[PDB]
This record gives C-alpha cells, structure tokens and sequence, in this order.
C-alpha cells in the first residue's frame, strides 16, 4: 500500500554526470561514449546571452577552452560540434559506465526523472511532468543546467530532458537530447513567458485509479458519461482534452478496478464542478497529474529496474 | 526557483542491493563489505510469524539455506549472526561498489529517501519522513521488504531505515540498521496498530520558509505568538509541539527571510483557524511536513 510520487533509481545516469567549464561558466555534461552532451549557452558571456551567435562564438573556440571533468579526472576534448542547443564535446575517452540508453523526445503529460547536478555532482532526483506548456515545475538553483531527465524501460535509460533555463515565473524550459526544445522557447536572455498551464486530465484519471488500488474510494459515483461530454465540461476547467488513446491507456486500470474510464470522468466532473469538500485522495487536497496511467501500473505493480 | 519533495541519487545504494532467499521467502538485503543485512523476517515459515523464536530459528540454520543473489551471480554465505530484528549474512566476497557509508538513527520528523526494490533489483526511489508515530507513509507492495531508507548528505551514506513490515492502516514499520525497530513495534504477525499521527511542526514551519523564499507571501501576517500560545493552538489540530530546540533549528532561515520564528508561529496558526482559501502554498492546498529545516536550506541554498 501507498502512493508516492517515485522516480526511476538514478544509478545509471549518476554514473554518466560531468562538470562542464568554459571560461567562467560552469555547469553539467552528460557523458556517454567518448560525447559530453551539454547546453551550448556554456560558451557565453553575459553580454552574449543577449543577442549570441552561437555558430559564431562556437568557432572561436578550440578544444582546449572547454574543461571536462569526471569525478577527479580532467577528460580531454579532442572536437566540438553543435546540434541545436546542445553542445557535443568529443573526448579521448569512452565512459565506461555507458549504460544501454537512447535519446527520446517525450509528449506533453509524460513523467521523468531529473537528476538535478550542480558541477558535475548529482544532489537530488525527482519525479515531474512536461507540463502541456512544454514547461516543466522543477527544483533548479543557478549551476543546474545540463542536468538531465529520463526514463528507464527494462535496462534502457531513455534520457528525454536537458535543462537550459528558469522562465520568470520560477517554471523550467529545456530540450531533448538532440538539443531542440520543449516548448516556444530561445535560449537567449530575452523576454519569455510559458503559456497558461493545463492539467494532463489522462494523468489525473491514472491517479485517481490509483487512489481506488489503494482504498479510497469516496468519490465514486453511480455515473457514466461521454468523452464529448467530458471534454466540454473539462475544457471549461483548463483541463486537456482526453482523446480515446487516453481512454485505451487506461484500460488496464480500468480491468483492475472495475471503473470504466467513462465512469471515472464522471467521478472526475464530479470532483471539478463541486470540489473535495473537505476530504483528500492519496492524502491530497488538489487532483495529481504527475502520474501517467504507465507510472500508476508501474508503481501499484513492482516493476524493478 | 521552485520546491519540489527531492530524494538523494539512489546510485551508491542500488550497488548495494541484493535478493536474499531463505526457503519460500525471498527478500532484499543490503550488500557492504562482505556482510549482506536483512529483515531477520526471513527464517520465518509465515507459521512462526505469530510468535517466532528467532533465535532458536536462526540456529536450527545453516550457511547453504541462505540463498543471496547479487545481479545474475549467487554469493556465498559463510556466516550468519543477528543483531536485535536483523540478519547479518557474512559473505565470501565484499562488494566492490560499496560506498563511504555509515549506519545512523533517526528522530521523528527526520527526512530520508528509501530505494523501494524486489528481488533484489531497484523499482523506485522517494522522500519520506520518520512520522512522529514511528511509522513511515511509503509505498510498499509484498516482497519490498529490506528496502532501504537512506540520506546521502556528501560523499557518504547514511543507511536510516531498512523496511520490515506494512500495518493494518496501510503505513509501514522498520528499523534502523542495527536491527532496532522505530516505534512500538515488533516482527510479528500479531494485532499491532500505529498511534495516531501527527504533523511535524517543525517541517510545517521551514517549507512556510522555503514559501517564503520562492516568493510566495500571501499567508503572512502581522502576527506573533509566544511559543506557548503556538503549541496550545497547535495541539488542537494534532500538530506536535514546537520545542525551543525547533525554534532554535528555525534561526538560519528566520535569519534569511527576515520573519522570526514566533511571527511564521503566528502565520501558521492563522492558516490552520482559515485553511488556505482556495490559494496554495508552492503548488500545494494542504501544508506540508516531509521537508526539514535543513532539508529546505539544502534545496533553496
Ligand atoms: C539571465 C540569463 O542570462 N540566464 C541566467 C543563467 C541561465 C539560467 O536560466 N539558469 C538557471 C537554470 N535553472 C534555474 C536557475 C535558478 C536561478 C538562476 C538561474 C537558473 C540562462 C540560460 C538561458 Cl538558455 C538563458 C538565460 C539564462
Ligand atoms: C501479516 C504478516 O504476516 N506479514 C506479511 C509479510 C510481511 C509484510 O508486512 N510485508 C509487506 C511489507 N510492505 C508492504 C506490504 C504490502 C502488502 C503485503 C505485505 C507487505 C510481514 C513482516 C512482519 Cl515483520 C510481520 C508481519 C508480516
Ligand atoms: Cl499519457
Ligand atoms: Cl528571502
């Protein structure tokens, strides 16, 4: 019994994290193979984050400007490449703790683990959400870019997130392993705003078949609805729409717990139009998106990594 | 910016993790040096589990019924002795990841991450709080058991917490990992039932902190109290009592954000008289307790 929010064992990619400098910029690589992945704004100063030309600031560099290092090991760069935003270091050493892993772009509403660094150290893991803003509400200090978000599928890290930047609101923007962003965002010192956030309704539907796993059930309710009903009431919550993928996904929950997903939005337009009334679900006050339908069977069946 | 419930990078814990069989049964161990621990649980046929004998158990035993697996290979046991509700296999290999660790008792309200695994393999990691009943609030399923609650505060681990066993309400029981269970609590079968819970005042307190320091303000007033008058208030919402020892621990963050201890005592108190209104305090409408002074120091810096 319980429901925690729980991230993947971050072993795998601990075992990967590197300090990156170049010039008074310090901040984290991810080294895999003999490439040192790492965000490209490590090459700028504070007056070119205004306005950078990276191609051209990348050019004035040579490999000996950039300093890797491993543990207590300075690795040598023997080239440097760009694609996109992320920096590729090319170094004379391949990792040895190299796990099994690919480069994935998630989806809006998917969950990950981040491994929060500051100078090539990891300090803390955590389990988040791209938010449908493509933003994500992390815990970063100054110092943790280039920590990195993934997912384990067997023995397989799929590293999904670098993270580049803290918007004004305190929410983080990044992007994929191939350097492309998440989300309308430059990295550039410029003004930027995540739009108005929404809940992943396909998430808060995983949590709350998990709240029924575990025994609390209070508000079920005798109704069913349709998904066109659904998503007009929804909608009007800032809720995202539920698409009949979302409905597919949740078809195991829905085996488990006898509650069809039609019958669970309606619980949820319940829990929408007329709030908890005093009462919690998983020991919350508000609805919990942070758990994907995969993350709940995950979690509420003992997957191990 | 922002506050999130962080754990410490499960890694030097996971090279850590071994499944130990002993019959039917078959748990997690914990694998440093050339000892593997674990719930001494299990030597239990689940027919002694009401009123086991351990020690009469432990010597009915033999080196060759133990089975420890580490990854795809069998470790051999050349030893077994129990310390208090743990079981210590002594092994003919010490495990070469085993990192800077020490073994450490925690107080209630204390913080620790724990690295949910089965079969000796790593599932998950999450935060938790030594609750002041004893009992921790995880997510455990049948065969979590030798889980492990751990801190990582620089270069060493300090092992908390190993996870014997799931009470009736759905919260769990342990011991530290000299065997010594926290709490009332034994590893028998037999009717057992956590006290009743309360917040832990202090970890209320440094997230109103670590609230104020991400810039939320809304729940601040122009209020003090005496810490008697806190804790009076208090009690009635089943929030333990605030110690000077608490307010002192408060001091560094008072210090950072400019509201001394008794003047967020006040704020605290007026949050629990009107609940939150329909606002939220860092993304949440209920207050938070599993975040201690030193763990908000650590994430906001
Ligand atoms: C203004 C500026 O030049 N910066 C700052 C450094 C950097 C940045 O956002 N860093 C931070 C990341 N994550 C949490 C942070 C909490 C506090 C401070 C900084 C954080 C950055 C990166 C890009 Cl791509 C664009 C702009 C900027
Ligand atoms: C009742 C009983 O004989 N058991 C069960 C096995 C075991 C126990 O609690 N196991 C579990 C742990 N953590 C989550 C669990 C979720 C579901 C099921 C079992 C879980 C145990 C351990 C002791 Cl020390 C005393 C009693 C018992
Ligand atoms: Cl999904
Ligand atoms: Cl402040």
């Amino acid at each position: 019994s319980g429901f925690r929010k729980m991230a993947f064992p971050s072993g795998k990619v601990e075992g990967c994290m590197v300090q990156v400098t170049c010039g008074t910029t310090t901040l984290n690589g991810l080294w895999l193979d003999d490439v040192v992945y790492c965000p490209r704004h490590v090459i700028c100063t504070s007056e070119d984050m205004l306005n950078p030309n990276y191609e051209d600031l990348l050019i004035r560099k040579s490999n000996h400007n950039f300093l890797v290092q491993a543990g207590n090991v300075q690795l040598r760069v023997i080239g440097h490449s760009m694609q996109n935003c992320v920096l590729k270091l090319k170094v004379d050493t391949a990792n040895p703790k190299t796990p099994k892993y690919k480069f994935v772009r998630i989806q809006p509403g998917q969950t990950f683990s981040v491994l929060a660094c500051y100078n090539g150290s990891p300090s803390g893991v955590y389990q988040c959400a791209m938010r449908p803003n493509f933003t994500i509400k992390g815990s970063f200090l100054n110092g943790s870019c280039g920590s990195v978000g993934f997912n384990i599928d067997y023995d397989c890290v799929s590293f999904c997130y670098m993270h580049h930047m803290e918007l004004p609101t305190g929410v983080h923007a990044g992007t994929d392993l191939e350097g492309n962003f998440y989300g309308p965002f430059v990295d550039r010192q410029t003004a930027q705003a995540a739009g108005t956030d929404t809940t992943i309704t396909v998430n808060v539907l995983a949590w709350l078949y998990a709240a029924v796993i575990n025994g609390d059930r209070w508000f079920l309710n005798r109704f069913t609805t349709t998904l066109n009903d659904f998503n007009l009431v929804a909608m009007k919550y800032n809720y995202e729409p539920l698409t009949q993928d979302h409905v597919d996904i949740l078809g195991p929950l829905s085996a488990q717990t006898g509650i069809a997903v039609l019958d669970m939005c309606a619980s949820l337009k319940e829990l929408l139009q007329n709030g908890m009334n005093g009462r919690t679900i998983l020991g919350s006050a508000l609805l919990e998106d942070e758990f994907t339908p995969f993350d709940v069977v995950r979690q509420c069946s003992g997957v191990t990594f």
